């Protein structure tokens, strides 16, 4: 039923930020389960054929673990790049000055929600119903993506197999990493 | 102030189920931060002058994430044992015989609450209220401790950072592990 997606880069592409072998077990593996185990679920029930955004606004369970984790570490994988990092630019780095006064007091406030994010997580810029951005943590599989009217712009995975080869436990290690690799061309794809 | 325990066991004594890399960082640096970052929460609260059981049976937020985890770990270290493994011994064992029928079902039904338990979680073999065994799965800091008539018996920790060192992805390999660990004679100690 699902594939998983390729990499939008090369396997080496985000080092020395995020290494090859984060990628390959994080994409080749975490995510490729995923995919593999909603595909096992979905034969001979109401979500066969369905979309995969369709799927996880409309379960629960084992369905939407597997679904929305799909998701979101194919939103992750657009979240960074090897051409991203420093300043943000165009719309999204203004909508940023809008609502944190400048881009250094949005940093510390998404590092300070990740850094405290507790568990397996996500941490998400989004852009609310009311059209400002905000910062929200989701715990698990869970998505801003099942929030009618807010749009996610971009995710930092905080499950600790997204650094843990890399940085083991030192998550501001791994924000510094991401720092260097956000993706602002998705980000303003997606705000605009 | 709370103290970090000492491991009931030398550094390298787990292996190789389990390596000294991952005791040093799981014991030395995550079970230690809880240690730290309750020592910070506490004073100018309720919490001060109180055990660390009572602490963690009365509070919630970050208090209760860090206390229950300095409990949680030191149950856990104790679960293990270079001396453990194999068959259970004792009243555990006819216990678990009672309730599965067999030491091998009993360990199919651990294994599969454990691999299923999603995201950072627990899986704990508790003897309830009725003095009969049961395997129950928590997530992030929750525990049966604060559970009414209920014993805490055992505890695998499966946060990533437990395993992810010696076997990445692979929970059934890590189990695999913890089976030839198993402390028996704290499951003993804690079910008399
Ligand atoms: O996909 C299997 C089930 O996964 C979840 O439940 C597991 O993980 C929980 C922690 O996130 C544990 O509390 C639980 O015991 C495990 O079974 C999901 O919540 C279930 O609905 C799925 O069927
Ligand atoms: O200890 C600080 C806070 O920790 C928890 O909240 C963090 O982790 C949650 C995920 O488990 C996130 O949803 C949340 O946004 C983070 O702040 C705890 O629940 C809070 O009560 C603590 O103050
Ligand atoms: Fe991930
Ligand atoms: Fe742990």
């Amino acid at each position: 039923a699902f594939e998983l997606p390729s990499l939008p880069y090369a396997i080496d592409a985000l080092e020395p930020h995020i290494s090859k072998e984060t990628l390959e077990f994080h994409h080749g593996k975490h995510h490729n389960t995923y995919v593999v185990k909603l595909n096992g679920l979905i034969p001979g029930t109401k979500f066969e054929n369905k979309s995969l955004e369709e799927i996880v606004c409309s379960s629960d369970g084992g369905v939407f673990n597997n679904a929305a984790q799909i998701w979101n570490h194919t939103f992750y994988w657009n979240s960074l790049s090897p051409n991203g990092g420093g300043a943000p630019t165009g719309a999204v780095a203004d909508a940023i000055n809008a609502k944190w006064g400048s881009f250094d007091a949005f940093k510390e406030a998404l590092n300070d929600k990740a850094v405290n994010n507790f568990g397996s997580s996500w941490t998400w810029l989004v852009k609310l119903a009311d059209g400002s951005l905000d910062i929200v943590n989701t715990s698990n599989a869970a998505t801003p993506l099942t929030d009618d009217g807010v749009t996610p712009i971009l995710t930092v995975d905080l499950w600790e197999h997204a650094y843990y080869i890399d940085y083991r436990n030192v998550r501001p290690d791994y924000l510094k990493g991401f720092w260097s690799l956000v993706n602002w061309e998705f980000a303003n794809a997606n705000f605009a």
